[PDB]
RNA sequence: GAUGAGACGCGUUUUAGAGCUAGAAAUAGCAAGUUAAAAUAAGGCUAGUCCGUUAUCAACUUGAAAAAGUGGCACCGAGUCGGUGCUU
DNA sequence: CGTGATTCCAGCGTCTCATCAAATACGCA
DNA sequence: TGCGTATTTATTGGAATCACG
């Protein structure tokens, strides 16, 4: 019971735990079993694993929330449009909007005429005959000057507002500029007139078809550059073309500018950057930029609308009418040609909705792509369809007006069409003339991203602040929403608070206070020595002020030489001085001060300390906002101190990034006794010159005490809140929370005794043959070799490591100039550049293909320096072709030096011991805080529980070297097994090397890993001395013998004990047997975490009308039998009810008991009042006490070990684990991994001999699977088919049969049934669609660890 | 990458879009086919251009809810955990 | 007439704007 | 040379359908 340890394995879908003792034994304890059964106690081994679904992200929820908000706002836009038209529409037709709102209802449910637009059959038919589409009506309203019906005008405006296009372009977009040729020629002429010394020729360049083609952006750019003579990708006119296409070039090096100001047109106003540029370059660029703007508009418009704008003022309605006319003509031609040539297929094409024909393209679910793919061979087979096929090649055959590619239409086109309609119709309807502005605002209004939801303090996503409390509308939005405050909260609601003080916002990165603090902190520790003086001394306040004034303020960058010369000789009159504490140049620089001096040109204003806070606000404004107008609005407060030109210059400048410390730290806190802030202490601290870290960690000052006292707010908050603040995927956070709860429960298990040690290992989350072939080809081409031409090779064939190295090594040995043969791969060997006794490097950087074994020349160290000198030129040739990396080249060439130094072994042990990931560090912090809570009275932490972080590499090497193989397809026990091994390794490490604690164990322990660890070239005595081991390997003490290089083996003592304390750490004669017995234990606490299902109500797909009760109504008044609806609801949790239901026409009461599925939609109604919900469902006289809530994955034990996990009200899942013997697992791993098994060739031969001599294990495993299936699975057909398939392929090789058996293990796996394959036979899944059996089984409530159980006998809870 | 916020195109259903000719009707033949309104998780109250799909979740005793509490040891073994003895 | 046994199937693309953080690869005092 | 910094980042119910004897 005393001195136990806990090992854990954290994963995205599993958390394995194992409690071990000092002797590496897993205890077994009697746990009391609660409930109403005859069982009172059970025996449980303290090892197991918790299984749960992956933690989903909120991305889908966020997208659905945005979709809901957008739908609500679109409906509100339609409501506003109806509000504008309410009185006039009521004058014309009072029920028009009512018919529009009830158009969805069937004729029976309609309270008005079934025709929405006109209310009568004749007028509706006339409208649809005159206007086949809405675009015909839109074009008619745009062009015709006759008075139009109000209903048609409203319909056009509603279509425009409801579908208004994107807002990716700022400013107006005139649709007339559609002729690409004329505008391109004009831009070419302007460019030639600008740079007359560097003209270009545009003759024979039809840019319209080049840029308007349905091709890639970069492809079209390259084609246009190639077409233009003397034009390149980076050419200035090419830069203008890229700007039109969507790039952001500049004109710095183009013989004009001295800085790198950039201008872009697709974003922002663009009317201020252009003016600023023209202020420098005059009016020369005005015509060129006008032509560039025209071409940029034309490039978009030509692809958006091909129709010329001279004919009509609505180029989008005209384009859609052209689409309709082409569709009609092509449809008639296709009908005629098909009826003429292929009449038989005509019946299918135009009537079979199930096929991807025209009927399936229009009335069916087939899309444009599917329709084209189906009808292209038919068109090619026929004759006279050449034009139709040409149209199909351009994806312009039988097109619809509402297609998937209408997302490139900007809102400017719809706005222009709406404006044209309002201009035409304002003369007849005065209210249209009055509300034209309101309608345009409705169409063009878009909530700024920095404003967010327009809530009123009842939402957890909103941050908007209101100047006044009133209903927000587009017409008064700027009059209500505080845009500046909204953007300030938008930026600051997600920025990090100060590390020391959590209640204060952090300062901007480029704030003057931050830069001054950094400069003073850096100058605090600077020391200077002169020849005359004896001892180095710090800089005084006056000296630092003079240095800042003369160096940091005069020049942006300050160097050590500049400090020595420009100040000490000019002011201090010191000819020579040696300065320590700064190298090359200072890291801190007053760049913001220089920028402000350049902008405002006011030395006094910047130097004045009174104006400093105003600057702290100005820089905060510049960092906070990026919109020019709101930046000007925020700077209006300080606009009374600077001129309009200075204000504009400040507006144009931008800053990004945030600092790490707040003003409350730098100057917000003052020492009680001295009355000085951190900055004040940095300015003058006597001669000690304490830096920021010393100031915040000084007992003589109240800084640390005040920081801690203000840090108690939020200190030790809820565990869930702390885990949520961590950085990582939500699944990993769920795993961390489950691990912490498992640790707490395990501590509860052991009598409230904290474990001596805790070990953790978080598995890292998250074709290549073609990449390897590409790399080899690039290297060969760069080096100029032609070995690839001599010997053909394939991408996949390079997957073999030996052949991959062979092609990388120029078909030669890496150490010997002799050639190599592909046929003799077995005759060749793979050797590690750094020996296995020095590093566990299994990558290509370490593996090398060598024919011989003694050709290295040096066994202990890196191969002999003579071979290195011989192969240096060839290795350099390989490096120049990028066939190898630089680090492996250095490792190979280290034979030039004396050998592998202690730095290499220190790096190796650092690599092998600790993980660089910070998520494991945060998990260790959480565990240490929750376990080590006692505080020593000496201001120290009582580290009574050690938290160790181990890499998966160590456990994997342990398994692959000591034959503790794992197979993930057998069962989930491997999870727990890994945890156990982790614990063992961790304990076996910390007992073996107590002086490396700070390497792995979480804590502020002393650090020494260079001299005290690595010994001299003394294998026999180096380990015996204070040095741990000459070899850098961490787990070499586990093995009995260690192979040094190739061919020679050294021997270690059979019992490994600590050198200093003398404690026995590893008994190789007993510990291995204990580990084998632990891994062979059949009883492992595998727990599937029961979860109430959350998410969507049902399938989002809306099914058509159907006379079935499985459909879910989309709305309260919409009967699914007439309007369709959703189906396939998701059950959050089942409910076991014991009640009676009326049966027969006599309504006799009969006792019943069954599981009722409570869906996500009905969860709230059931939880509000279960009795009424059950009565509505049909049950009568429900017993509330016997109502049992069963979440998903609820465990039931029926009989003879059969365990079923509840998955729904009408389906179960397999809930048993197959405790396959470890011998079978090892045999399967060896046989399946017949190749690439790694290790010495003798070991590989021994493993192959074992596999060949234990072929009967295949039949034994088949019999085991059959027995387990008959005992638990009870899948007769699947088991019979598996047996037949196994008997059919008994003559297949051992590796294939082993892999097929691994696949066959899917039948008996835990969880939902799944289909698998045995060679070519495909076995499906037997689904247990009956939940009537679990009503008489034994329900099991399992705790998180599963040791604490409660068995409820459901047979007792029966009405009979 | 995670979290947020603004938008866009669709997609899907019901109805409108008269299908016509002949044929007792069934049914044949021919015609048309592009579009539109409504909804897009049921809905809730706080009534907002708000919120409704993330996370949390053995059971029992509590505690509104958070949260808390609720369960001999050792030994031999082992087909999913059993027995042996002590305490209990 | 349940009773298995079989089959099909499941909303989805495109932009903008932040913020943070760890991950990875140098910088540096 | 560790702290510090500059950019980059198919599954499993459900429903229907199909023998089906």
């Amino acid at each position: 019971d005393k001195k136990y340890s806990i090992g854990l394995a954290i994963g995205t879908n599993s958390v394995g735990w194992a409690v071990i003792t000092d002797e590496y034994k897993v205890p077994s304890k009697k746990f009391k079993v609660l409930g109403n059964t005859d069982r009172h106690s059970i025996k449980k081994n303290l090892i197991g694993a918790l299984l749960f679904d992956s933690g989903e992200t909120a991305e889908a929820t966020r997208l659905k929330r945005t979709a809901r908000r957008r739908y609500t706002r679109r409906k509100n836009r339609i409501c506003y449009l109806q509000e504008i038209f309410s009185n006039e529409m009521a004058k014309v037709d009072d029920s028009f909007f009512h018919r529009l709102e009830e158009s969805f209802l069937v004729e029976e449910d309609k309270k008005h005429e079934r025709h929405p637009i006109f209310g009568n059959i004749v007028d509706e038919v006339a409208y649809h005959e005159k206007y086949p589409t809405i675009y015909h009506l839109r074009k008619k309203l745009v062009d015709s000057t006759d008075k139009a019906d109000l209903r048609l005008i409203y319909l056009a405006l509603a279509h425009m507002i409801k579908f208004r296009g994107h807002f990716l372009i700022e400013g107006d977009l005139n649709p007339d500029n559609s002729d690409v040729d004329k505008l391109f020629i004009q831009l070419v002429q302007t460019y030639n007139q600008l740079f007359e010394e560097n003209p270009i020729n545009a003759s024979g360049v039809d840019a319209k078809a080049i840029l308007s083609a349905r091709l890639s952006k970069s492809r079209r750019l390259e084609n246009l550059i190639a077409q233009l003579p003397g034009e390149k990708k980076n050419g200035l006119f090419g830069n203008l073309i890229a700007l039109s296409l969507g790039l952001t070039p500049n004109f710095k090096s183009n013989f004009d500018l001295a800085e790198d100001a950039k201008l872009q047109l697709s974003k922002d106003t663009y009317d201020d950057d252009l003016d600023n540029l023209l202020a420098q370059i005059g009016d020369q660029y005005a015509d060129l930029f006008l032509a560039a703007k025209n071409l940029s508009d034309a490039i978009l418009l030509s692809d958006i609308l091909r129709v010329n704008t001279e004919i009509t003022k609505a180029p989008l309605s005209a384009s859609m009418i052209k689409r309709y006319d082409e569709h009609h003509q092509d449809l008639t031609l296709l009908k005629a040609l098909v009826r003429q040539q292929l009449p038989e297929k005509y019946k299918e094409i135009f009537f079979d909705q199930s096929k991807n024909g025209y009927a399936g393209y229009i009335d069916g679910g087939a899309s444009q792509e599917e329709f084209y793919k189906f009808i292209k061979p038919i068109l090619e087979k026929m004759d006279g369809t050449e034009e139709l096929l040409v149209k199909l090649n351009r994806e312009d055959l039988l097109r619809k007006q509402r297609t998937f590619d209408n997302g490139s239409i900007p809102h400017q086109i719809h706005l222009g069409e709406l404006h044209a309609i309002l201009r035409r119709q304002e003369d007849f309807y005065p209210f249209l003339k009055d509300n034209r502005e309101k309608i345009e605002k409705i169409l063009t209004f878009r909530i700024p991203y920095y404003v967010g939801p327009l809530a009123r303090g009842n939402s957890r996503f909103a941050w908007m602040t209101r100047k006044s409390e009133e209903t927000i509308t587009p017409w008064n939005f700027e009059e209500v929403v505080d845009k500046g405050a909204s953007a300030q909260s938008f930026i600051e609601r997600m920025t990090n608070f100060d590390k020391n003080l959590p209640n204060e916002k952090v300062l901007p990165k480029h704030s003057l206070l931050y830069e001054y603090f950094t400069v003073y902190n850096e100058l605090t520790k600077v020391k200077y020595v002169t020849e005359g003086m004896r001892k180095p001394a710090f800089l005084s306040g006056e000296q630092k002020k003079a240095i800042v004034d003369l160096l940091f303020k005069t020049n942006r960058k300050v160097t050590v030489k500049q400090l020595k010369e420009d100040y000490f000789k000019k002011i201090e009159c010191f000819d020579s001085v040696e300065i320590s504490g700064v190298e090359d140049r200072f890291n801190a620089s007053l760049g913001t001060y220089h920028d402000l001096l350049k902008i405002i040109k006011d030395k006094d204003f910047l130097d004045n300390e009174e104006n400093e806070d105003i600057l702290e606000d100005i820089v905060l404004t510049l960092t906070l906002f990026e919109d020019r107008e709101m930046i000007e609005e925020r700077l209006k407060t300080y606009a009374h101190l600077f001129d309009d030109k200075v204000m504009k210059q400040l507006k144009r400048r931008r800053y990004t990034g945030w600092g790490r410390l707040s003003r409350k730290l730098i100057n917000g806190i003052r020492d009680k006794q001295s009355g000085k802030t951190i900055l004040d202490f940095l300015k003058s601290d006597g001669f000690a010159n304490r830096n920021f870290m010393q100031l915040i960690h000084d007992d003589s000052l109240t800084f640390k005490e005040d920081i801690q006292k203000a840090q108690v707010s939020g200190q030790g908050d809820s565990l869930h809140e702390h885990i949520a603040n961590l950085a990582g995927s939500p699944a990993i956070k769920k795993g961390i929370l489950q691990t912490v709860k498992v640790v707490d429960e395990l501590v509860k298990v052991m009598g409230r005794h904290k474990p001596e040690n805790i070990v953790i290992e978080m598995a890292r989350e998250n074709k290549n043959s073609r990449e390897r072939m590409k790399r080899i080809e690039e290297g060969i081409k760069e080096l100029g070799s032609q070995i690839l031409k001599e010997h053909p090779v394939e991408n996949t064939q390079l997957q073999n490591e030996k052949l991959y190295l062979y092609y990388l090594q120029n078909g030669r040995d890496m150490y010997v100039d002799q050639e190599l043969d592909i046929n003799r791969l077995s005759d060749y060997d793979v050797d590690a550049i750094v020996p296995q006794s020095f590093l566990k490097d299994d990558s290509i950087d370490n593996k090398v293909l060598t024919r011989s074994d003694k050709n290295r020349g040096k066994s202990d160290n890196v191969p002999s320096e003579e071979v290195v000198k011989k192969m240096k030129n060839y290795w350099r040739q390989l490096l120049n072709a990028k066939l190898i990396t630089q680090r492996k080249f250095d490792n190979l060439t280290k034979a030039e030096r004396g050998g592998l130094s202690e730095l290499d072994k220190a790096g190796f042990i650092k690599r092998q011991l600790v993980e660089t990931r910070q998520i494991t560090k945060h998990v260790a912090q959480i565990l240490d805080s929750r376990m080590n809570t006692k505080y020593d009275e000496n201001d120290k932490l009582i580290r009574e529980v050690k938290v160790i972080t181990l890499k998966s590499k160590l456990v994997s090497d342990f398994r692959k070297d000591f034959q503790f193989y794992k197979v993930r397809e057998i069962n989930n026990y491997h999870h727990a097994h890994d945890a156990y091994l982790n614990a063992v390794v961790g304990t076996a490490l910390i007992k073996k090397y107590p002086k490396l604690e700070s390497e792995f164990v979480y804590g502020d322990y002393k650090v020494y890993d260079v001299r005290k660890m690595i010994a001299k070239s003394e294998q026999e005595i180096g380990k015996a001395t204070a040095k741990y081991f000459f070899y850098s390997n961490i787990m070499n003490f586990f093995k009995t013998e260690i192979t040094l290089a190739n061919g020679e083996i050294r021997k270690r003592p059979l019992i490994e004990t600590n050198g200093e304390t003398g404690e026995i750490v590893w008994d190789k004669g007993r510990d291995f047997a204990t580990v084998r017995k632990v891994l062979s234990m059949p009883q492992v606490n595998i727990v599937k975490k029961t979860e109430v299902q959350t998410g969507g109500f049902s399938k989002e797909s809306i099914l058509p009308k159907r006379n079935s009760d499985k459909l879910i109504a989309r709305k309260k008044d919409w009967d699914p039998k007439k309007y369709g609806g959703f189906d396939s609801p998701t059950v959050a949790y089942s409910v076991l009810v014991v009640a009676k239901v009326e049966k027969g026409k006599s309504k006799k009461l009969k006792s019943v008991k069954e599981l009722l599925g409570i869906t996500i939609m009905e969860r709230s109604s059931f939880e509000k009042n279960p009795i009424d919900f059950l009565e509505a469902k049909g049950y009568k006289e429900v017993k509330k006490d016997l109502i049992i809530k069963l979440p998903k994955y609820s465990l039931f034990e029926l009989e003879n070990g059969r365990k079923r996990m509840l998955a729904s009200a009408g389906e179960l899942q397999k809930g048993n684990e197959l405790a396959l013997p470890s011998k079978y697992v090892n045999f399967l791993y060896l046989a399946s991994h017949y190749e690439k098994l790694k290790g010495s060739p003798e070991d590989n031969e021994q493993k192959q001999l074992f596999v060949e001599q234990h072929k009967h294990y295949l039949d034994e495993i088949i019999e085991q699977i059959s027995e387990f299936s008959k005992r638990v699975i009870l899948a007769d057909a699947n088991l019979d088919k598996v047996l037949s398939a196994y008997n059919k392929h008994r003559d297949k090789p051992i590796r294939e049969q082993a892999e097929n058996i691994i696949h066959l293990f899917t039948l008996t796996n835990l969880g939902a049934p799944a289909a698998f394959k045995y060679f070519d036979t495909t076995i499906d899944r037997k689904r247990y669609t009956s939940t009537k059996e679990v009503l008489d089984a034994t329900l099991i409530h399992q705790s998180i660890t599963g040791l604490y159980e409660t068995r409820i006998d459901l047979s007792q809870l029966g009405g009979d």
